[PDB]
């Protein structure tokens, strides 16, 4: 089945820079990674690279960095004359292949992964005479380029003088060793990491600085085996040696293991018989993408996980976020459930427990960003690890989807208490006014407050800066408005917690836009989101909240409660189930009563106003900041009444609102802060699009959802081409932006294949 899907993504490339970046600093080629391994490979792009898989991509703890263009590239010689080949090269799901054809010699090379640190190359040589084989390779020297043009003349060795890369010959191949580099934002190594090449035949080797040439003589047709391993610690190096020996002893077993695992992914995943071949190919692209973004355990993360993009500037290594994970695992349940489970385990593995050394006031909290390296507060030197905030909680939904597929009650029993703890954390630490309806917010953190618990902020006016602390001081500063900007690190983190960090509803609007808003009769203060601290009965600072309750977050919590009730029932906990059903109903009541505006027929966030309203609502719906995808969150999550759903669907289908060339973007055309190229104020994301179609379907509008899915399929640029999957789309033009090989887009493209794509 895999052979039906050749070159789904363009995996060719010959990188010339460690950082061979696209316009947005992502690696501009798409290497093949599998089994959660920490290195990847490209296909040759022509004569200069044929005979090898160029562009060895090393995952250096938290970043993707190219090591070499040609490395272990084969050329073949007969009587001192080089054999001239023509090349066929292609990817399939789970392998890279190249075939070299000449009259009297042919070579077929197949590359698959064998372990979480090792790939296996089969070099099948057909020849009716003896041959001399030569392999060559060279480490990269240049540091950085953007769209193929150098950003500077900086060198790798110049930039990282301790990297001290060295090639050494071994008793069966060679190794590259690497010195310790703790470049927090760029390159992280232990000083014990190596890239190892082991082969099934003796070779002779000449090393010339950062290049090598190795040779062997064969008698005729033969199949050789080569392992390539990126090993990140001394312990990994030592442990891999027995695995390498086993692979070279029984290579057929490892090739077959990979073949069968991939056949299973495709068999389990490709289950929509109404899909066209073109739609099926998108599903396969999604599967390849998600599986490539899977990382095996590394560093502080003791579980397999999935990152948002192995090629991403800030998304690589094993950097893992919660709401990415929920979406990833929801889709991966349907083809790679073992890793869907692991990915969820990885996020919960650093959930805060009672007596935590850093934040004992945050029991149940799930960190925003976990990674190989712990932060200095937890004894590491990692700069990415983030506990300033979490992400929106679709955890129970994700866990339940794995259960729906596997029917494994032990999985529900494993996750239930972790889900309960998280649920409880939101209600303690993200409910400023104690009404059971959450806010996005931020933790107590070194970045957010002084050691005495006073909130930090920086008031900027022209080129003058003033850093102050204290919520009372913050209050006065907001009242007077004598600043160009007010930077509050806790409120930045709150925007991160929402997942949509420049959304209109959180106060973000450009100058020209706000000027027009004012000219039309609005006030600038309508865009000010106020901020508050959350304290326990005994006065302990628990964190912070926006003085605003978000309709998406309420709706996700509604679903959390619903899924927790379902799980409690499965686990024979009827009284817990009854309590969660009550909490769900109370949230649905608040969502419908408080967040639905009948005049504009849509749902919105509400402010937490100085005094609550007579109906118990914390404030009025924030209609004046315009409509966004949060307004269909009550439909997706099932909190909406039918009547309110009917109203929202009419708005979604309106070409003046959201029914655009690519429909269901992150702000309606009528939103005062709309911009077609703005990430969270117009651009279409696949998650929010699929949430909208699912919401439509839930309330009896599957036919209209199918139509929108067809519009998406026809208009989203690049969908049926061989480019990597990105983050979002211009709603007017369909043009793509964002990191290549983006996981949750893959996840929701797969779900669209499952749920809505079909032959017309
Ligand atoms: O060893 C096979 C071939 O290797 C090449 O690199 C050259 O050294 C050739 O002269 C030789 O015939
Ligand atoms: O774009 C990546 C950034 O995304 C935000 O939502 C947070 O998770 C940050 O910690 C992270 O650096
Ligand atoms: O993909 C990882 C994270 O990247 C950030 O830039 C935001 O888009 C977050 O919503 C997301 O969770
Ligand atoms: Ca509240
Ligand atoms: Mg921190």
């Amino acid at each position: 089945n895999a052979d039906n899907y050749k070159n789904v993504i363009n995996r060719t490339g010959a990188p010339q820079y460690m950082k061979d970046y696209d316009y947005d600093d992502h690696q501009r080629f798409n290497p093949f990674f599998d089994l959660g391994a920490w290195h990847g490979h490209l296909l040759p792009d022509g004569p200069n690279t044929m005979g090898g898989f160029p562009g060895v991509a090393l995952l250096t703890e938290e970043y993707i960095n190219f090591m070499a263009s040609n490395f272990d590239r084969l050329t073949v010689w007969q009587d001192g004359k080089k054999v001239d080949f023509t090349l066929e090269a292609y990817s399939i799901p789970g392998a890279l292949v190249q075939k070299l054809t000449a009259k009297d010699v042919q070579v077929e090379m197949t590359l698959r992964f064998a372990t979480p640190r090792t790939s296996l190359l089969e070099t099948k040589i057909t020849s009716n005479k003896p041959l001399d084989l030569v392999w060559d390779g060279e480490l990269l020297e240049k540091l950085e380029a953007k769209e193929g043009k150098p950003l500077s003349d900086k060198t790798i060795a110049g930039e990282y003088p301790d990297y001290q890369r060295k090639i050494s010959a071994t008793r069966d191949g060679l190794k590259v060793t690497f010195g310790k580099v703790r470049a927090t934002w760029d390159l992280l190594t232990s000083g014990e990491s190596e890239y190892q090449v082991h082969k099934s035949l003796p070779v002779q080797t000449e090393i010339n600085g950062n290049r090598f040439t190795s040779k062997a003589h064969i008698n005729g047709s033969t199949t050789l085996y080569t392992t390539y391993s990126h090993l990140l610690t001394a312990q990994e190096v030592s442990k891999e040696q027995m695995q390498i020996r086993d692979i070279l002893a029984r290579p057929a077993f490892y090739l077959t293991a990979s073949q069968q695992r991939w056949e299973e992914y495709l068999k389990k995943g490709l289950t929509n018989p109404d899909a066209t071949p073109e739609q099926t190919r998108v599903a396969v692209k999604a599967i390849e993408t998600l599986n490539g973004n899977w990382r095996s355990p590394g560093g502080a993360v003791k579980f397999n996980t999935v990152t948002p993009s192995v090629t991403g500037r800030w998304f690589s290594g094993n950097q893992t976020w919660p709401w990415d994970t929920w979406k990833q695992a929801f889709a991966m349940a349907h083809f790679n459930p073992d890793i869907a489970k692991e990915n969820i385990r990885a996020v919960f593995s650093w959930q805060i427990q009672p007596g935590d050394s850093v934040r004992p006031q945050d029991v149940g909290f799930v960190p925003d960003l976990i990674a190989w390296n712990l932060s200095p507060e937890r004894g590491g030197d990692g700069g990415n690890w983030n506990e300033r905030n979490t992400k929106p909680s679709l955890a129970a939904w994700s866990v339940m989807e794995v259960y729906n597929v596997t029917q494994d009650k032990t999985w529900v029993a494993e996750m239930y208490p972790k889900l309960v703890a998280y649920h409880d954390w939101w209600l303690r630490n993200r409910d400023h006014n104690g009404n059971g309806v959450p806010e996005y917010g931020a933790t107590r953190d070194k970045a957010h407050n002084t050691e005495s618990g006073e909130m930090l902020f920086t008031v900027k006016k022209g080129d003058k800066e003033e850093t102050q602390s204290g919520l009372n001081n913050y209050a006065r500063v907001v009242e007077k408005g004598q600043y160009d900007s007010l930077e509050i690190p806790a409120q930045v983190a709150a925007s991160w917690e929402s997942g949509r960090d420049d959304a209109a509803v959180f106060g973000f609007i450009d100058k020209e836009q706000l000027d027009k808003y004012v000219a039309n009769g609005g006030k600038r203060s309508d865009w000010t989101v106020k901020f508050a601290e959350n304290r326990s009965q005994d006065g302990t600072l628990l964190g912070y909240s926006l003085l605003q309750e978000s309709v998406d977050q309420a709706s996700y919590m509604y679903s959390d409660n619903h899924y927790l009730a379902e799980m409690a029932t499965i686990l024979g906990k009827p009284e817990e189930a009854k309590r969660y059903r009550q909490l769900a109903q109370q949230l649905a009541d608040y969502i419908n009563t408080c967040m639905f505006d009948p005049t504009t027929q849509f749902y919105y966030d509400v402010r937490i106003e100085d005094k609550p309203l007579a109906n118990g609502c914390a404030g009025k719906p924030i209609v004046e900041r315009g409509k966004g995808p949060e307004g269909w969150s009550p439909l997706f999550n099932g909190a909406a009444t039918q009547a309110n759903a009917d109203a929202v669907v009419k708005v979604m289908l309106d070409p003046k609102e959201f029914n655009t060339f690519v429909p269901l973007g992150t702000a309606a055309l009528t939103n005062p802060a709309f911009g077609a190229d703005i990430y969270w104020r117009g651009r279409v994301w696949v998650d929010q699009f699929w949430f909208g179609l699912k919401g439509m379907e839930r309330y009896g509008y599957r036919d209209d959802a199918l139509k929108l899915a067809d519009t998406f399929f026809r208009h989203a640029k690049g969908l049926t081409a061989d480019g990597p999957i990105q983050e979002n789309y211009n709603p007017l033009t369909g043009a793509q932006q964002g990191a290549p090989n983006f996981s949750w887009s893959a996840a929701h493209l797969y779900m669209l294949y499952n749920d809505f794509f079909r032959k017309q």
